[PDB]
């Protein structure tokens, strides 16, 4: 009832560029009016598996993973996360109690040039369990115009990494629940 | 019963320098012995609404918001937060269960004004949803000698911001509850 | 029943180098599938009580505190934390519900000493309630080969501190519970 998560299954479950290029671990625990969230990310194959900006001049320093939800709090197929890996810890009918509160985190109006900053959380996370491999995780609620609710995970970094795996440490955050 | 918060009402509710110059969003959720806290801050008018240190030589790079509580956990009149915006999520009589634990976070003795470091939490938060607009939030418990309990929110920054709104990202923390 | 903690007893309770050289405050609160954790550390005597790299050339800039648990989630005598200071908030028989999940945070296999990055959390904490005294706390789960479960707290810093007490600010994190 009270936890929505990616399983701990070792199978890849997420698309950054290509199907199953990544494994997202996301745990959402309902503590009444707040969701306690825990996240980590491993890239298992493709261009972000091993970062080397000395040898690959064309490699970006960002990617984004989106969880898109309908008006019943059901994960949409268009999400980067595979629906087959998303369920209660013990497919579901209602998870509006896990959704980011729309009054707290309003969607952008047609006339609105961006979201309120309160819709965003920043975290400093690290690759390969080392403090000198920083990555910025930018978590934004309800940014995706075509979904009832959304959680957007933007990863970005500045370092010219040389043969560093995108294998992230864990980060905790919370957000205000819709109900 | 289990969440004490500022409403999500769009109305300003907080005084930095002037009445209703700011809108504090603070959610305290009781998970037994710990309070799970979520905070953001928007300045709606006055000298901190738009930061420009190129054009305003006299502008500080800090301000402080205090929540002062009596022995029943009731918000006191001299608090920066307006009492009309502070209530259980669904005029309260007792909120000692939400107060920062006095054994964990002792008040300063007459022979020292200087608290144990455990009474303080630091967070790195950001303005206008950009990682290159850092602000330090310093949360201190029970620093106010003249109140039974207190939560002090000190905001400070170093950057000579040029036309940046004080519109903060969200931050989560926790603290040990009095009961 | 839902909180496992170091008491708030003012007595030292922890060994960095020598018995009772430190006082760890650690609070683990069970919110179903996640443990909400709160930590601070005061060094009360010995070489880390007052850091001065100007006057002591031989002083390290790191130390580690380990909590080692048996298959019933009972703190082992080999831990840096003294067992006499570790109990439920209101000697215990079973605390597996507080243990770091072995599927989430696997122990290193004979064929690899190297943990998944998701076993680690980094935090930036501070000494003496000042933002310009940074310390890195590195929390790692299930790293200790000789125990069923473990929480390892590695503290490190870079600054040539001059007469700064190791009196840390508080930090919140969470982790996935074994059951």
């Amino acid at each position: 009832k009270l936890t929505l998560w990616t399983t701990l299954d070792p199978s890849p479950n997420c698309r950054i560029d290509v199907d199953k290029d990544s494994k997202l671990t996301l745990v959402l625990t309902k503590c009444g009016s707040q969701i306690l969230a825990n996240v980590s990310l491993l890239v298992v194959k493709g261009r972000f598996q091993n970062l080397n900006y000395k040898t690959n001049p064309n490699l970006p320093k960002t990617f984004t993973i989106k969880l898109l939800f309908d008006e019943n709090g059901i994960l949409k197929d268009s999400s980067n996360l595979d629906k087959n890996y998303w369920n209660y810890r013990n497919q579901y009918k209602n998870a509006v109690g896990f959704m980011p509160n729309l009054a707290a985190y309003p969607k952008s109006t047609t006339t609105q040039s961006k979201l309120y900053a309160r819709n965003t959380i920043f975290g400093n996370i690290y690759l390969d369990s080392q403090a000198y491999n920083p990555v910025v995780i930018k978590i934004t609620f309800n940014q995706e115009a075509d979904s009832a609710y959304s959680i957007t995970l933007n990863y970005s970094w500045g370092k010219d990494y040389e043969n560093i795996p995108f294998d992230s440490t864990s980060f905790t955050f919370s957000y205000i629940a819709q109900e």
